[PDB]
């Protein structure tokens, strides 16, 4: 969601995909996120907004035009973290495999629950909601995906940076929607720069 190169990538799928992000960090941050572990997922004090990044993309394509389904490795990736997601449907819109990707990249939390402690143990570490966490992760501020048509596969990478899922840190800072950022509107929750 744009200036990136005429890559492949549809320009449907890249606003998409950031739009869904956005989005959903925004219902998180407002309380309005089911939690699998019960209730709702705590609100964000400063929740802060995505912006698409062509650069990250870039990188996200290179796992993406392998084909493959698999996590790249660090150094393939330098600083950033990373979703990935397939479907059979080899030849289905980019759009709307954009939008199946980050629903079930979201839907970690509230099929599998996180809970109201957000610091990244081993313990949910291991629990399977990295998906999840990336998106929802408060100090990941780009994205930049792709979408590559395979002979048995719809492929989706999606990258971040910087890269969350560290271990030790929390997911997010807990408190009222806008309560530690400056630029944020109370009944949306995202902060921008
Ligand atoms: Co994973």
């Amino acid at each position: 969601k744009a200036g990136c190169p005429d890559n492949g990538m549809s320009e449907e799928a890249r606003q998409k995909f950031l739009e869904m992000h956005n989005s959903l960090r925004s219902s998180v941050a407002l309380g309005q996120a089911k939690d699998g572990a019960g209730g709702n997922a705590p609100k964000a004090a400063k929740m802060k907004t995505m912006a698409y990044d062509c650069e990250v993309e870039k990188t996200a394509m290179n796992n993406a035009k392998q084909c493959v389904f698999k996590h790249s490795q660090p150094n393939q990736r330098k600083g950033l973290g990373e979703n990935i997601f397939m479907s059979s449907d080899s030849g289905m819109d980019k759009a709307k495999a954009a939008e199946q990707a980050s629903k079930a990249w979201f839907g970690e939390l509230a099929e599998k629950g996180v809970g109201q402690n957000l610091k990244l143990t081993g313990g949910l570490f291991s629990r399977g909601v990295g998906h999840y966490t990336q998106m929802v992760w408060q100090e990941t501020v780009k994205l930049g995906c792709y979408v590559e048509a395979c002979s048995n596969m719809c492929y989706v990478v999606c990258q971040y940076g910087p890269a969350g899922n560290m271990m030790g840190k929390d997911i997010y800072e807990k408190g009222e929607p806008c309560s530690k950022c400056e630029n944020c509107d109370k009944e949306k929750g995202l902060c921008s720069a």
